[PDB]
């Protein structure tokens, strides 16, 4: 089955994955090094044995498509994943005054978790109805979509990393120098989160296009479906705009993990049995992905388990 | 054997390799998204099986480590290696007289070998003793020593991107961030060679420095032997300088490609046998690899077939 080759990733590192300390104090099995494939030719590679909306990958990849960076555009479509990031510079701000939001993502695993809802529903409604507000604290600076298409130089002006990568690909689709990279040097030691997504690869040979992303740390039971499914939609759509047919999707891994506490939510995965796999349809009228709306793609026979209750990683 | 991966990546674009057009007008046999693994603890990944000298690699290495961008460092040790990268900066410059230099690399492959040999004699006694000249000519600029260890800022300094993810190791070693990075999205779009080591990652898990390398396309026959070589060297070192143990070396493969006129030199090798791996003997009593010299690395038991012969790809 499509999906195969996640089940055989969660299932190495929980037979052969050692305990790695990490960052946030949970535990980890981790392994270091791994690399999946998902021929795309086959249909899309959304897990069924598990519940991943697929509105909310869209939505998230054409925000960074567009080269936004304001949880605004999130928030419309109502995409609330990156709204604990915005939220941060809010309660910690010299213009926050309320009840304490200190740890605010870690305690609120039970009755700090009513009066946090409501701050973030305070917080939403007002990046959505109020522009300063949202130019202050909805917007989240060096995300994906600054990184890919609006690269800051080191003489003051800006790049449009992917948008130049696509009329390479247009113009010389054998090259093999069409990288895209979200990884800065110069602000990485000290931004909030460093890319994990650090750099991805395009490949052009016999009518289709192939994509690598090499991901520096993936948590297996959140992270890595979600992210197999927006940089596979990633690939469609560049292969879209170019006039190319679709290859396969290699994910490569540096640390990637199971969190102590994903441990039952993955053996009750690993019991369900793979559906056949759902196809992609893209606007085969519009090409300029850049214009896209979220109605120019659509998912058919998506026909997922349930969604698997978490411990957030 | 443990230089068995390389001989199965080889044997796999053989068989399964599509013809893929590059930007030299060379064929190639591609595949795109690969991965090997080399134990470390096993022994030294040198090839026995054709002949990879280590004087060249560990010199070079020293050279980026000591954030060197001038070929006069290389020639001293007799390291011809990226002559030619700068040999284009004297031939096409405004103080260049002299006989016919253009596509000097491509032309030399029967007569004209013998008058490019000539001007390439001059040109090396001339950056080994002339200081401007060196300053000029010798110099490469955006190579992997200025990447590593002197990255430039948007605000006009410069960053030693490789020193500081060594303190991290040091001091974080479980971090997930420990990222050198030589793709630069400012300087790919005009550079003579985009670095092919694009990334790679260290990691540390119970007492054992593994590093893995994105590399983002890869002359089988004449670069990876070389490549992995140069980053098993370097595991090794930063192990040292951290007081660890040594993991694995992961190799990981954008497009690992054979070019078309090797693959004779590739059939010669294949009917080859995997002798014992050499052994690496790192200085017990000296610790800084940035204050290393060549007397400081020594491999023991190295016992290859001969080199084979090329055209230079
Ligand atoms: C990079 C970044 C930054 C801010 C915030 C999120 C991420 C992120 O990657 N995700 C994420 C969430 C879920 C998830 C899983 C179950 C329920 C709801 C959401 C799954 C995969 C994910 O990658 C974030 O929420
Ligand atoms: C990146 C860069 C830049 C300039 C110049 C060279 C390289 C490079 O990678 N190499 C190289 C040479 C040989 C080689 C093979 C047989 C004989 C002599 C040399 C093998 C592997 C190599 O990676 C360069 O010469
Ligand atoms: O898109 C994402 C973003 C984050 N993570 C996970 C990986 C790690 O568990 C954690 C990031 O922490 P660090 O690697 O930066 O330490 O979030 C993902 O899996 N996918
Ligand atoms: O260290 C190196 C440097 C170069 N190459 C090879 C890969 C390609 O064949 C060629 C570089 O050409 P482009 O990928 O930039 O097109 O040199 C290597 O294998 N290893």
């Amino acid at each position: 089955m499509l999906e195969q080759p996640y089940l055989d990733l969660a299932k190495k590192v929980l037979d052969e994955g050692h305990f790695k300390p990490d960052r946030t104090h949970t535990g980890t099995y981790s392994i270091f090094g791994h690399q999946m494939r998902f021929d795309l030719s086959k249909g899309f590679p959304l897990l069924t044995t598990k519940k991943v909306p697929f509105g909310l990958i869209k939505s998230e990849l054409l925000w960074f498509l567009h080269g936004d960076t304001n949880i605004r555009f999130l928030l419309q479509h109502r995409n609330h994943i990156w709204d604990e990031w915005a939220f941060e510079k809010w309660v910690k701000s010299d213009e926050y005054h309320g009840p304490d939001m200190t740890d605010f993502g870690h305690r609120s695993q039970p009755e700090f978790a009513a009066v946090y809802h409501e701050e973030m529903a305070k917080f939403d409604d007002r990046v959505l109805h109020d522009d300063a507000f949202a130019a202050k604290y909805g917007d989240l600076g060096l995300v994906y979509g600054s990184q890919w298409r609006a690269w800051h130089t080191s003489k003051g002006d800006t790049i449009d990393q992917l948008g130049d990568v696509i009329e390479q690909i247009k113009t010389h689709p054998y090259s093999r120098r069409l990288i895209v990279s979200a990884w800065n040097p110069e602000d990485v030691p000290t931004m909030a989160l460093p890319p994990c997504h650090t750099l991805y690869q395009f490949y052009v040979n016999d009518g289709k296009l192939s994509l690598q992303l090499y991901q520096r740390s993936a948590d297996i039971f959140l992270g890595v479906p979600f992210n197999i499914a927006s940089y596979a939609l990633l690939t469609h759509l560049v292969a879209h705009e170019c006039g190319l047919e679709v290859g396969e999707f290699i994910h490569t891994f540096g640390d990637a993990h199971l969190y102590v506490n994903h441990l039952d939510q993955i053996k009750e995965q690993l019991s369900r049995t793979p559906r056949p796999a759902p196809t992609l349809q893209l606007n085969p009228d519009k090409h300029d992905i850049f214009d896209f709306d979220m109605k120019d793609i659509k998912l058919l026979n998506y026909d997922p388990y349930p969604a698997i209750k978490a411990p957030v990683a």
